[PDB]
């Protein structure tokens, strides 16, 4: 470990690597250590529920690359290990670089002297800090009641190392239950689902919401993906409430608090994320009490040198305030924005971040601003033509990540032109504050722009015409 680097990145994910970029990009001569808990080199997460369970090819355990659904290969890391330099050489390399520290941890944040400690012991002095730290898993609290036997037979799904124990679980153990009926938890249960069809074995996805996606799809569509999901081979449980997992016979037994028994071999949790804030005590840093995160302020400084992004920060969205999110959008913009900001250029984060989850190659969904199933909602659906999947969307853009194929920009005007797909308006009064696209591709831009503007919306017919037409 050096003693002192120019920027200091603390996390090693989507964010940490977005603004390594973005400084390299703005000066090319910068020196920007990266500090990352784990082993690896940073890497995107998207691909660890999706396309690398998809993959017929051997081997992607060790090589972690994929096909995207259009067939061809990519790298999970976000750039070729011979592109960083060593930690050892960055002071002093000409041309400066990129170095990673893996498998050390910052423990403590000393504002005041400009200065972190790792795990090791090491201090590392800073003249420009991002703290990009991501969030934690949450736990189910009848798992934390439960035995070490227990324990030990349950996954929290976040890294690659969850990918490579969960991938030899699914083809060792004969009964694998997600307990979560999130976007994640749902990946999951079709990617598991798909390997147990191929082996005759069993998955199970339980949730206490009525449907897949419960707290965001209105009920319609909520129903229709479990109806999917239970398609795919896995046992789904809605109206599931865990009161306690133990053992019995050979196996994990999980009981509902409905009295329905559960028998399994392995669980994985996929319950949310808290974000990783621990260094802000010892920093003296603010939290949002509300939503959780570091706060930020418009240019996403927590102190005038210290910037948050990603997961673990708490900003104040241009249309919903002060909220945070578990978006790689959001990680790759707010990322890259903190490193303008580190290099002076003094900008204030007006993105507005969207979200997507694929359930395989034939269903996608996209979601911006404030998308929850308790608001007002109005649907407009129609029947899909053939580029409606993610399929078609990543055979057109040459991508599988879907915030790059929609781009960040939102669309210069909207006026308007005088079931397998659909846009879900979701209104305050008569204003939409988010939209859900079901298999609607390359129209983010527009949702972002209705949004923005926050005009009153009377036919919403019309409006979904932007959505339901080709693109195109
Ligand atoms: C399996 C999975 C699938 C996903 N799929 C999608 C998707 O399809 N679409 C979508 O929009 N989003 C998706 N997400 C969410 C998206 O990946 C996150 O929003 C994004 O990773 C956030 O990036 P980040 O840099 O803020 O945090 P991360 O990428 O989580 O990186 C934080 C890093 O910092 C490290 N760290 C934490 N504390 C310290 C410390 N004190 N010292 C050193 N290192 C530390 C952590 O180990 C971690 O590596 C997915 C997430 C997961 C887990």
């Amino acid at each position: 470990a050096p003693s002192h680097v120019p920027f200091l990145l603390i996390g090693g994910g989507t964010a940490a690597f977005a603004a390594a970029r973005s400084i390299r990009a703005r000066d090319p001569g910068a020196r920007v250590l990266i500090v990352s808990e784990d082993p690896e080199l940073p890497y995107m997460r998207p691909p660890l529920s999706k396309e690398l369970w998809f993959s017929d090819d051997p081997n992607v355990t060790k090589t972690l690359r994929f096909k995207q659904w259009n067939g061809k290969e990519r790298s999970i890391y976000f750039q070729p290990p011979s592109f960083y330099v060593s930690a050892q050489d960055l002071p002093h390399i000409e041309n400066g670089g990129v170095a990673v520290l893996t498998g050390k941890k910052v423990v403590q944040l000393d504002v005041r002297d400009n200065m972190v400690k790792l795990n090791d012991g090491s201090q590392i002095t800073y003249e420009k800090c991002l703290i990009a730290t991501g969030g934690t898993p949450r736990s189910l609290s009848a798992i934390d009641r439960a035995g070490a036997e227990v324990k030990s037979r349950t996954t929290l799904f976040r890294k690659i190392g969850d990918f490579r124990s969960l991938e030899k679980i699914s083809r060792e153990v004969k009964s694998i239950t997600i307990i979560g009926g999130g976007f994640l938890g749902s990946e999951l249960a079709c990617a598991l689902g798909r390997k147990a069809r191929a082996l005759g074995t069993e998955v199970i996805q339980l949730f206490p919401e009525k449907g897949n996606m419960g707290k965001i799809l209105p009920e319609y569509l909520s129903n229709w993906t479990m109806e999917k999901v239970r398609r795919e081979g896995v046992k789904v449980m809605p109206n599931a409430i865990v009161q306690s997992v133990g053992v019995s016979s050979g196996k994990l037994l999980i009981k509902l608090k409905d009295g329905r028994k559960v028998e399994t071999d392995h669980i994985v949790a996929a319950v949310g994320l808290e974000p990783n804030v621990k260094l802000a005590k010892t920093g003296g840093l603010e939290i949002d009490s509300d939503f959780g995160g570091f706060r930020v302020n418009a240019e996403l400084q927590a102190r005038s040198n210290i910037w948050v992004a990603g997961d673990a920060a708490c900003f104040y969205d241009i249309k919903l305030g002060r909220r945070r999110v578990e978006h790689h959008d959001h990680a790759v913009v707010s990322g890259r924005l903190a490193g303008e900001n580190m290099t002076g250029a003094a900008k204030p984060y007006w993105h507005q971040s969207m979200f997507w989850s694929d359930l395989g190659p034939d269903v996608g969904y996209e979601a911006i601003g404030l998308v929850d199933s308790s608001l007002p909602t109005v649907g407009v659906f129609a029947k899909a033509t053939a580029q409606d999947n993610p399929k078609s969307a990543t055979e057109q853009s040459g991508t599988g990540i879907r915030s790059e194929s929609e781009t960040e920009s939102e669309a210069s005007e909207i006026t308007i032109p005088p079931y397998g797909k659909g846009v879900i308006f979701y209104l305050r009064d008569k204003v939409v504050v988010g939209i859900v696209l079901w298999n609607i591709f390359n129209r983010m831009p527009i949702a972002r722009k209705i949004i923005k503007d926050g005009e009153q919306h009377e036919d919403l017919n019309e409006v979904a015409k932007l959505f339901n037409i080709h693109e195109d």
